[PDB]
């Protein structure tokens, strides 16, 4: 039974922070690509060389972008490949295929190691340009449960966060309790908040919580500060008369999802109720 693949067409491609774009894709009309929240689809490019100088990075990203001499990377593959990219989208959201990609730049020790493949391919696309998908896939599935649920989220990770939080409130219409706690390094980096903000008005069993761990002067910030392990554990699980009866949905860097379950298992939390997307 061979995977089902689409061709897509770029809608937009905007930046959502410094180093993650929003791809925006259009699905066939009259198709449906019948995918489930936390799921994915995989992204085929062909043969191709892109010039990060090519870019479409807006303004107030260019000064970092500058800073790390960014645009002098070139990226070259002469085979098709293929990468996993979650839905941001939830299943409601017809039509389209909306994906939050980070730029896989070479680590800083190595600079001069190849960029990432199709993280580059896809930064360098643009409205009209065209894209094969294929599946949809998933394991990153909800429990259909009455447990009140924390989604803890980081980078990208914002993508299956959303397809989840969404998917509880909006298609479900669930009446658990439903926390969002987002880790992010400054304001500039902070995205879809003023949509999480709205749902939060509009749900009362749900609430959302930045952590900023760098913010700037600039920033003008209020909110809470530091990493987001430390925030949620201040700000909510400390006083939780029973964290080990909470659902938690991980999806963030390395460092981030380390912290947390570690957090989550000196409370006491089960394996069975730490579910980790870790891209
Ligand atoms: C189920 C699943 C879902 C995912 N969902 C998302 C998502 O929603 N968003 C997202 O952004 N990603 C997601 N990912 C990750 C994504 O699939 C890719 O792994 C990611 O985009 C990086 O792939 P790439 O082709 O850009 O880089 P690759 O070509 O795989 O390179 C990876 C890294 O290795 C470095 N590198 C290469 N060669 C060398 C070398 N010689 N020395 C040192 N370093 C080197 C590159 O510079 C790059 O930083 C998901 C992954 C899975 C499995
Ligand atoms: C440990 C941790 O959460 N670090 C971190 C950060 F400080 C900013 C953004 C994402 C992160 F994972």
């Amino acid at each position: 039974g061979p995977v089902k693949k689409w061709e897509c067409e770029v809608i937009s491609n905007d930046n959502k922070a410094t180093f993650i774009k929003e791809l925006k894709l259009r699905i066939p009309e009259g198709e449906v690509v019948p995918f489930r929240a936390g799921g994915y689809i995989q992204i085929e490019c062909p043969p191709h060389k892109v010039a990060y100088a090519d870019f479409d990075v807006p303004d107030e990203y260019r000064s970092d972008w500058d800073k790390f001499n960014l645009f002098r990377y070139v990226s070259e593959v002469k085979e098709p490949t293929l990468r996993a990219y979650s839905m941001a989208n939830y299943p409601e959201e017809k039509g389209i295929i909306m994906l939050n990609v980070r730029i896989a730049t070479p680590p800083p020790k190595i600079p001069d190691a190849p960029p990432g493949i199709m993280s580059s391919y896809i930064w360098s696309l643009k409205p009209g340009d065209k894209v094969t998908i294929s599946g949809p896939f998933g394991e990153f599935f909800a429990k259909e449960t009455d447990a009140e649920m924390v989604f803890i989220g980081g980078g990208a990770g914002m993508a299956p966060m959303r397809s989840h939080i969404f998917d509880q409130l909006k298609r479900l219409h669930s009446t658990r309790k439903i926390s969002f706690w987002y880790g992010a390094r400054s304001l500039r980096e902070m995205f879809y908040d003023e949509e999480f903000e709205q749902l939060a008005r509009d749900n009362p069993n749900f609430t959302f919580h930045v952590a900023l761990s760098d913010p700037l002067p600039e920033d003008n910030w209020t909110g809470h500060t530091g990493f987001i392990h430390n925030v949620l554990y201040e700000n909510y699980l400390r006083d939780h008369p029973a964290p080990e009866d909470c659902e938690f949905y991980m999806c963030g860097p390395p460092v981030m999802n380390a912290a947390v379950i570690k957090m989550l298992k000196d409370l006491g939390v089960e394996d069975e109720n730490i579910l980790l997307d870790d891209f």
